């Protein structure tokens, strides 16, 4: 199909443009916030598959995966969780979303480390310390396969998929990173920030990684 | 779009049954047949666009990569070489794609090794020795992104792809392995088979690993 235009609640527009703009030294802490994400989608499908075994079959493995796209300067961020639908992106990145962001946007003014976010409840959007633009691209047992699209602009787009690989089941976070951190492709970078940030995660956690052979 | 049922050439038919039911001991040489036809395609757009620099854009960076999917015991060839419109894959997988076909069988009964199946100009064939099914997913800059699938039956299909992620440009052999060849999917095998087999290349070759982090 064709593409949908939402706008962001007024909020969310102000928090992301602080984020996007912030000179704030700390940026690596966007990666523990979507691995806990990530986390999180993965207890809600397996708790859900505790009554209903049958949703996770369309994709059995549990995982989390994260995959530098060097040439497109793109990092990945997959899980098998349990997806959001169409209405479920709609609402729960932008339209409503709401909650704890104005709350937070108070506690920065006030001095709070921009690393409280996810305690507020919206750190997704810590993404934009890295990334100018993403795309959610999310399945639900629920739903076809759709695109989220933002560039921390006042609205967002959201587009039935017809050009990704298919996800089983779950959400990838496509981060198209800034030119000045793409130090967030290596192998190494990567590593060392998840060993600092993330070292009780219940879900294996894979780092895909492109050598060439000689 | 649906599918499009297309007939083999009857030799072709007869090439494809003999391999995928061969008790041949030397399997591996199918990767030296794909990296070959990957290595032709791009020495074609490599000539290509010396007259034409253009055709280049869709993909900068010429290579040759290897994805192991354990999960799905698929293991991917891609190349970012010339690619095949919708009229390419069918006419020269399948429906003409003729020539050596009856010589190379010819050979084989006078007790030729399956391993000349390259000078023969069909080593493509080759693929069914490693797996029972393959799909070709393939982008030209002359059409949209098409999937050819074929099971060594007699007839192939040739889809519209809006499935599988955006090849820039060229071609991915995705070989569904049989139970008994998994070997293939790990990365010491792969690279054993490649430093025989294929030392002079011009591309680089690229293996792509999915490691967990501890
Ligand atoms: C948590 N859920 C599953 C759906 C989440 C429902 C609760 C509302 C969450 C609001 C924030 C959005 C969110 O966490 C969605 C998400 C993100 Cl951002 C992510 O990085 C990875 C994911 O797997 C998901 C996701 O699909
Ligand atoms: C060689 N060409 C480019 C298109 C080839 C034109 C010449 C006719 C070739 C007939 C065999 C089919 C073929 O080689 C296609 C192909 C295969 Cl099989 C492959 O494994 C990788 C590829 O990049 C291609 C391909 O697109």
């Amino acid at each position: 199909m064709a593409s949908e235009t939402f706008e962001f609640q007024a909020e969310i527009t102000q928090l992301m443009s602080l984020i996007i703009n912030t000179v704030y030294s700390n940026k690596e802490i966007f990666l523990r916030e979507l691995i806990s994400n990530a986390s999180d989608a993965l207890d809600k499908i397996r708790y859900k598959s505790l009554s209903d075994p049958k949703q996770l079959e369309t994709e059995p493995d549990l995982f989390i995966r994260i995959t530098p796209k060097p040439e497109q300067k793109v990092l990945e961020i997959r899980d098998s969780g349990i997806g959001m639908t169409k209405a479920e992106l709609i609402n729960n990145l932008g339209t409503i979303a709401k909650s704890g962001t104005k709350a937070f946007m108070e506690a920065l003014s006030a001095g709070a480390d921009v690393s409280m976010i996810g305690q507020f409840g919206v750190g997704f959007y810590s993404l934009f310390l890295v990334a100018d633009r993403v795309q959610v691209i999310s399945k639900s047992n629920d739903d076809e396969q759709y695109i989220w699209e933002s560039n921390a602009g006042g609205s967002f787009t959201v587009t039935l998929d017809e050009v990704n690989e298919r996800i089983g089941r779950g959400t990838i976070l496509r981060l198209f990173l800034k030119d000045d951190q793409l130090e967030y492709l290596e192998e190494k970078r990567i590593k060392e920030v998840i060993k600092r940030h993330s070292e009780f995660v219940a879900y294996p956690i894979q780092l895909v990684v492109t050598k060439e052979v000689e």
